[PDB]
């Protein structure tokens, strides 16, 4: 190989006991979630890496994740770049609801075309609704018609790959070590991108939470392959927990 | 006023209890260190302060308060630029020594002069020492002969301003709320610049660990005033700290 990126999702965060869709809400890592971020600096120190350049969304959880585990790696002076390219995908007014209450709110009929859909978003906000990015203030750079209301993961695909393109992929081509510290339907997202994958099984596709993710990659930025580190019981049981 | 800026020394680190030079030496936070940073972002957010844009070294124990300091703001999203300028003097070849080991070493006569100069270095590190900063991969985007063996204060002074020109005050102009997290020395050199002190005074300037410093500037950046933030006894219980160091 020529390449190697790392990928890493954060861990659970104050909204997954409860269960509710979260998306751009900007909630905090639990305890629990610190602790993964920990182990997946940890691991990343026991199997030698260190990088130049990091990258993260414009998600507390996942800077706070990407944090923890540069200061692991003794690494928290390198350079650090955000985006709201690499944020969660956008669950429009599902956000802050549970999955019985979008059931009763929106019908069993929608919500199941909802989670079995590439490319038909759920019910969007409204831009007077407090949950709407525009009132946000981190996002006042980026044009209010680009800021969505709602996201398909088809969406959230043709909004993160510009970052690969434009700036992730210039920095593996310079020879520097990166890694991305993001979310779950982000990473989907380059995970479609590098291995070619269907609609289907993209959203099959389970990512498990603090497994660092590594693609090695030719001179073209093809992938060779890909490995979690660690062992296959951490990684077994942080993909079941993704599942269920 | 116009703008607020706010400066933050980074609290105790590992070196601090044995009072070892420690510069450039890439040590982390202590525990209290780590406490003070949180006190620090707990206070800024008690006083209402939020940032744009921070700014930092490129020394670990500075970034970690940042860090902290966001993370208690719920600010860890903003952009973070960090920059070899802002780094704590260099101390030459007195860094790893305690006070004794450098009296012995380099004598009673040089000590006292390294320590009241504002102009005279002490000893310099030899290029094949493992503590120089070539040998540092962070620094290897910056020429050479510009990294430092030692430093003065004059030396540290010369090599920050450079980046509060070109990176903090354009920031600051462009209406940024702007917060850095840095040193000792590097932040004396931005009082000593902002407040127009002089030699005399910017070698005795003690400013407290862990205590938010907010300079109030003008249209054209002048400073109208300053203060440390939070209750009076904290800000000397830390004044003295930094006295006993």
């Amino acid at each position: 190989f020529m390449y190697k990126l790392v990928l890493v999702r954060h861990g659970e965060s104050e909204w997954n006991k409860e269960n509710l869709f979260t998306g751009w809400t900007d909630v905090k890592l639990s305890d629990k979630g610190i602790d993964e971020a920990v182990e997946a600096g940890l691991l990343l120190k026991q199997e030698g890496y260190s990088f130049d350049i990091a990258f993260s969304s414009l998600l507390s959880r996942a800077n706070d994740t990407l944090n923890i585990i540069l200061r692991e790696l003794g690494q928290s002076y390198i350079s650090v770049k955000k985006t709201w390219r690499l944020n969660e995908r956008h669950y429009g007014a599902l956000q802050g609801l549970n999955k019985s209450e979008t059931a009763a709110k929106y019908g069993e009929d929608k919500v199941l075309i909802w989670r079995r859909s590439y490319d038909v978003p759920p019910m969007s906000l409204d831009e007077s609704d407090d949950r709407h990015p525009i009132k946000d203030p981190r996002y006042k750079h980026i044009p209010k018609r680009e800021l969505p209301s709602t996201e398909c993961l088809k969406d959230t695909v043709a909004r993160v790959i510009p970052y690969w393109t434009d700036e992730i992929a210039k920095e593996v081509l310079e020879g520097k070590k990166v890694i991305v510290a993001a979310h779950g339907n982000s990473l989907r997202a380059l995970v479609k991108y590098f291995d070619n994958l269907s609609e289907e099984d993209v959203l099959k596709l389970n990512i498990p939470t603090g497994i660092p993710l590594v693609y090695e990659l030719d001179k073209d930025l093809n992938p060779i392959k890909h490995y979690y580190l660690g062992d296959e019981s951490k990684i077994k049981k942080a993909m079941e927990s993704v599942a269920s």
